[PDB]
């Protein structure tokens, strides 16, 4: 089945965009494989202190989900922005 979030409530401060791109970075590069769990990517990179910024599982979930989803596959189902 599918999941994520919806509509999430962001700090006035610029601490999300900064994790975020640290995290979304740091995958980027680590270039995992789509066949690891989340469980374990986590745990691998748990020691990496920009991955602690993010501590939300759910937040977790969904950007890893997304990483993976498009990983794994790009030209499959997915438009959720336009752009």
């Amino acid at each position: 089945g599918s999941s994520g979030s919806s509509g999430e409530r962001r700090e006035k401060k610029n601490k999300i965009m900064q994790a975020k791109e640290d995290f979304k970075k740091m995958m980027e590069e680590a270039k995992f494989n789509p066949r690891a769990t989340f469980s374990e990517f986590a745990a691998k990179h748990a020691k990496d202190s920009r991955f602690k910024a993010i501590e939300k599982m759910k937040d977790r979930e969904a950007l890893f989900n997304e990483f993976v989803a498009a990983a794994r596959k790009k030209e499959k189902e997915s438009g959720p922005s336009s752009g």
